[PDB]
């Protein structure tokens, strides 16, 4: 709850709430919302985001692998959770005991699972259909359906796919004896389909969606450089004029990658360039003018008229926006805001 | 201690041990070895590496900010620890209570610290000297020395710098009434100087030094593609011939960045290219031929005659080797090997 370096992320849970609420309003009353919270909720904080999305109308959670579902259960989350990635047949008992749903991709994964597991908890499976470009034919599907019907503790909960592929999907749906409780697709189509995946869009990333993630630091040293003065930590920055250099305590170990050398952060309402090499723990910006140590630096977020968004950082790095909050390391504290006030602080490094 | 996805890192503590032992032999008996363990020991594991480096001859630890020193103390580490980065004057009482040494860069940081702290623990300070390109003149140094002598609980433990700069340093050393218990420089010069910084070289990264970090996965789906068959998850991979595609459960959320698309991993003793876009949680490789699911994929490490090193990954990414193990996310379990056998497993996600 306390932290001891002037570098932190802010997570606006009101933003999460609002994004989910707008969708919960728009969709029909009988279609479920699934909240994607893999990768520690894309660097925002798994349990804080899950709790908020659930309060706001989400009724189910999606994670990428079993450990992520286990961590949510451990932190007291009770809503249904789907593992959308690969899992070991041997971990079936664990998932069932923890009331975690598993995705199956291959009939012989299920053959192994069936041989290895006898009870006492039911396991819920979702079938991932290969819709074009997972399970791919009628024979494989029928096999799967037989395994589920023949095993006393197996249950076919859902069918899904990732997007002609649609008409393929319609066909594959007909291969089943009956329609499963839940049918949806993963990417977001945000038809029927009685569940939708609010993936990255819950975080404000691509009506109108609110962005949820800010990253900040403070100047920790300020220095006037004379024309010709050098700073060398690896590379060598040579001052062309009289200018001011500030240091901030964030580096590539924090996920503030060497490749953001150049990028323009916000100090005192002005864009300022990250200058010289990004080092493991500190980096230098050329300041808009002289400034006192302790001045806030905004790496992502709003300062005055200006705003830097995740999209901006993604462009400089040449990646998609997803990767940016995900790369911000666990050693960066997150301050969670809810109801315009401060709800909690997670410093993963006690 | 258990983990539930087939993706893991291996950390060879024998490598750490050996690297430190070779240095402990080479250096004079009165010069200390300082072990750099910031950034969770560069992604290898803070407490496991500290413990090993200490067992092997290191007598002091270096971290980048206070929270890192606090986490080490909390996990039972008792050796002296220096914070080499910036700290808040107000946290002085906390560092003193926890017997953590602090680096000072500016005399008015110390003026604040002195005003705010009265006791009961002594605080050890190290002065970082600006040696050319921190504290910069005689007047500032004398001020600092006066503050330390006048305060009952302040102690000047060390002097250091990062590298004519040398002769500057010799001069600055003479500004002090006496020589501090410890004098060293940070970068590695690996003269006197009674302490050296075994930074990145402890990890086998640049006589002969052993590399300590491996990263591995397993194939989780295998698929034969016919000439012209496509896979689309974002980008579109179009098979030019008949070929085999394997999926592994690692993605950019694991620190396996989109930019490693192309890079060549090891499967079945062969180099194989990472193909199509790197997605959040999975990625595809074109296989040397048909292979059963469960086949080990080595992202960094040795398989048969072949070896992929951290340096190789750094080159493909266009960064320094430091950044690579540091970027591998906390959600990747680390398996620690000591005495050729398995010492423990850290799955940060219980």
């Amino acid at each position: 709850n306390d932290f001891h370096r002037d570098t932190w992320a802010e997570v606006d849970l009101d933003a999460i709430y609002d994004n989910v609420e707008n969708l919960r309003r728009l969709l029909p009353d009988d279609t479920h919302i699934m909240a994607s919270v893999c990768g520690n909720a894309y660097g925002h904080g798994d349990v804080q985001v899950a709790r908020t999305a659930l309060e706001a109308g989400a009724s189910r959670l999606a994670v990428a692998f079993l450990d992520e579902a286990l961590a949510l259960r451990e932190k007291g989350i009770e809503a249904p959770i789907l593992v959308t990635g690969a899992s070991r047949p041997a971990d079936a008992a664990l998932a069932a005991q923890q009331r975690i749903a598993l995705t199956v991709f291959r009939s012989d994964w299920l053959e192994e699972a069936s041989a290895l597991y006898s009870g006492p908890f039911p396991i819920h499976f979702h079938l991932y259909m290969d819709t074009g470009m997972g399970v791919k034919d009628e024979e494989e599907t029928k096999r799967i359906v037989a395994l589920i019907e023949r095993h006393p503790h197996f249950v076919l909960e859902g069918l899904w796919t990732w997007f002609y592929q649609y008409t393929r999907f319609l066909h594959m749906l007909e291969w089943l004896p009956s329609r499963p409780p839940l049918v949806f697709c993963a990417n977001s189509l945000r038809r029927t389909f009685n569940m939708v995946q609010f993936g990255i869009a819950m975080y404000g990333l691509a009506y109108p969606l609110k962005e949820a993630f800010s990253l900040h630091s403070r100047l920790v040293h300020v220095k006037k450089l004379q024309p010709g003065e050098k700073v060398s930590y690896g590379a060598t920055y040579t001052a062309q004029t009289e200018e001011w250099i500030g240091t901030i305590p964030i580096g590539y170990k924090d996920g503030w990658l060497r490749r953001l050398q150049h990028f323009h952060v916000l100090v005192d309402g002005q864009k300022a360039p990250i200058v010289g090499r990004i080092l493991m723990d500190m980096c230098m910006i050329r300041l808009p003018g002289p400034l006192p140590v302790g001045t806030k630096v905004t790496l992502i977020g709003r300062q005055g008229d200006k705003v830097i968004s995740i999209d901006d950082v993604a462009r400089h790095l040449e990646t998609i926006n997803y990767e940016v909050p995900c790369t911000i390391s666990y050693r960066v504290p997150r301050i969670f805001f809810r109801h315009k006030r401060i709800m909690e602080v997670r410093n993963a490094i006690g």
